[PDB]
This record gives C-alpha cells, structure tokens and sequence, in this order.
C-alpha cells in the first residue's frame, strides 16, 4: 500500500513527507497508545459523591489525545490516497493533473493547521497539569482531581506537535517550489 | 484489527465499478471502517464497567443500564456495515459465477439499509446527543435512581461523525441512481 502511494511526487514530497508520516504512525501505535491506557481507571478525585468522577473526567477531557491524532492522520492521508484512484480512472479512459496535485497539498496544509488549532484551544497549551479543579454538578463546592501520568503525556504531546509543524513547512515549501515554476 | 489479505478483496471490488461507485463510495466505506476499528471501539470499552448509580440496591445497576442501552452504538454500526457491504460483495461473486438489473438493484438496497439504520438511531436514542445523567425507576430499583454515563461527550463526537458520513453516502448513491436512470 505504501509503495502504491509513494509514487508521483517530487523530491521532498516523495521522501521527506512520507517518512515523517510513517514516523507519526509508529509513535502513535507502538509507544503512545498504551500511555493513555488507564486515563480513566487511574483518575482520582478527593470526594465521596457518587458520579463526581465521571463528570469531572468528561469535563476536562472531552476527547482523548490519541483519538485526535488518529482522526488527524486519517484526514491528511485521504487526499493523497484519493488522488491515486482518481487519476488512474481518468487515464484508464498538463493542467489537468496540475490541478489535482496542487489542490491535494492545499488540503493537507489545511487539515494539519486546523487540528493543531484544536489542540491549543481545547487543552490550553501543550503541557498537562497534575491537578485539576472541578465544580460541575453533582460535585460539591469544588473537588480536587488528579491526572494519571501527566509528565509522560506532555513529552508525547510536544513530540507530535513538533513533527506535524515540520510537515506543514515541507508542504508549504513544495508549493512555493512549484508556484515560482509557473 | 489486522488484515491478512484484505487489500486483495477491496482491490478486486475496486475494478468493475462506475465513476462515482469506484472511488467515492469505496473511499467513504473504508473511511467508516477505520473510524469504527482504530478509534471508536475503545471509547465504548468500559460502557458498563463505569456505569455508576447512586443506590445500595443489588441489581439496580444491571436493569438500569439495560433499560437505557438496549443495544450499544458500536454494534449498531457493525451491523450496518455488514448489511450495506453484502450487496456489493454478492454481485462480485454472482457475476464471477442482465448485469444491468443486478447492479441497479444492488445500489437500491444500499439506500434502504442506510436509511433504515439512521432511523433506528433517532427513535431509540432520542436524537444524536448523549446525556450525563439518566433517571431510572425500573424494578427492583427504589422510587427513582440517578445513574451516570461514562464519557458522554466523546460518544457524542463519534455519533455525529458517523451520522454525517452515512448521510453523505446516501446522496452519493442517490445521484448514481439518477445517472443510470437517465441512461435508460
């Protein structure tokens, strides 16, 4: 599958963009996915009120980090895989394939940028906190809850953000490398 | 979870397809499978393990969970994917065994199954949003008991994501039915 999608790309596009992509999948799969294994099993709150743990966890983690990265990988992997099927049919029966290529890299720079924005606005930066204060119903006045493995989750969050930020620059520079060609 | 030769099956069905059916229907179908497999199937991992009810009555948790979740979301989507994938696979084997009627009827079922399953989601779960609190009063529970769902917000995100994709697959199938209809 990788060999099929590796073709039809420029020097940076054929090599650097596709090694960074497979780089993120390995980090997500073999290492990170079991850091978040017990995100709720080890959430601890200092209270006796039933149901306070369920609402406090759900209020502070509306969607887990590893499932934002899983969604992001799918969205940026689809425009490239869709090009391979689309052009083959059009050839099975310059400007034509030029449009279907400059547009594909235009979607990837959007999906990467959009997902990075969601991380910042939803989680208030890129560092996770040891202690969260929660006051949603049915919890009494204010409750202290403690996160599981805050330090190890920061390391992978920073690592994933930096790699995605590089992929934006690689996509941008290939556009300019192609734009000045006219 | 793992594929042995699953690329070959989708590769074989990739050929022998029309303009829209070859790409967009096949892309959106492999889209839903990935969401169901790699991401969603562990949001629902502890649906009953983290159900919490505010009572001391033995058995109240079992009957209150079963009353509000007669069938889980991830197993409604699993059944839906099987039903809409069978007319396509059946045609491939039946042809490899008048092709107009086999193809046209195949997509007509696909519309019916997707519309039917979306209807079940709405009526049985009362919209596409999941609540933090459920009030239950079935026997043996006393007068009325508060119970709390696990991860209501994340289950709402994937519900909206799956419904939206299914709605697009309906429009793609409908417009294909028009092109074949015009061809007469």
């Amino acid at each position: 599958i990788l060999g099929g999608v590796n073709k039809h790309s420029t020097s940076i596009g054929k090599i650097w963009l596709t090694v960074l992509f497979i780089f993120r999948i390995m980090i997500l799969v073999v290492a990170a996915k079991e850091v978040w294994g017990d995100e709720q099993a080890d959430f601890v709150c200092n209270t006796l009120q039933p149901g306070c743990k369920n609402v406090c966890y759900d209020h502070y983690f509306p969607i887990s980090h590893i499932r934002l990265w899983a969604l992001q990988l799918i969205f940026v992997s689809t425009p490239a895989l869709l090009v391979a099927m689309h052009v083959a049919y059009r050839r099975h029966e310059e400007g034509s394939l030029w449009w279907t290529y400059t547009s594909s890299i235009f979607f990837r720079v959007i999906f990467e940028a959009a997902f990075m924005y969601v991380f910042y606005v939803m989680y208030d930066g890129f560092s996770m906190q040891r202690l969260v204060k929660c006051n949603a119903w049915p919890c009494p006045n204010t409750v202290d809850c403690f996160v599981s493995r805050p330090t190890e989750k920061t390391v992978f969050t920073v690592f994933m953000i930096a790699v995605s930020g590089i992929c934006i620059l690689l996509n941008v520079t290939e556009l300019c490398y192609l734009l000045i060609r006219y």
